[PDB]
């Protein structure tokens, strides 16, 4: 019961912005539960939320070893190591999310970013090809293809794809 009532608590709070609040009811959770991947994941992504990504590194490893198997988990904790400068231990999670799920376009994208951070603009480029096959309606890919080809020099290739970003902007906003 402990696990349910505080649970509820901490996302009523988390959802009003009160995250303090909401780790003190997550905390109390896992007191009585502290095998609850469920608050640990809500924690961690609390701890992302108010500036403490090493603390959230921390509650995201704890639900890996726990639920090895969830892509989310590792895509989670490849954005906070990312938030820490951790760049290939962002690589190595967010590969693992890929590993579980590989038609997982989130992924693929946050990996994009994460190369073109290093200065690896080709696998950058690659990733975001990834993340539009899987979602090609996935906006933001267009977007950062075009421009890490801005970087490249390649001007009119990047302006191909930047009308194909508003091209789906334009979709997306007539539903
Ligand atoms: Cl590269």
């Amino acid at each position: 019961e402990t696990t349910t009532i505080y649970m509820d608590i901490g996302d009523k709070k988390r959802t009003k912005g009160d995250f303090d609040g909401a780790i003190r009811a997550y905390k109390k959770v896992l007191k009585a539960d502290p095998n609850n991947v469920e608050t640990l994941l809500k924690l961690g992504k609390t701890y992302m939320d108010i500036g403490l990504p090493n603390d959230a590194i921390e509650s995201l490893k704890k639900f890996v070893v726990l639920d090895t198997t969830s892509a989310e988990a590792y895509y989670i904790l490849g954005s906070a190591n990312f938030m820490i400068d951790e760049k290939q231990a962002a690589i190595d999670a967010l590969q693992r999310a890929i590993a579980l799920n590989t038609v997982y376009a989130d992924a693929y994208y946050k990996l994009g970013l994460v190369y073109d951070s290093m200065g690896e603009h080709d696998k950058a480029i690659e990733a975001y090809e990834k993340t539009i096959s899987i979602k090609p309606g996935f906006i933001r890919a267009y977007q950062s293809i075009g421009l890490a080809y801005e970087g490249k020099g390649l001007r009119d290739e990047a302006v191909k794809y930047f009308k194909k970003a508003l091209e789906k902007e334009e979709k997306k906003a007539k539903y």
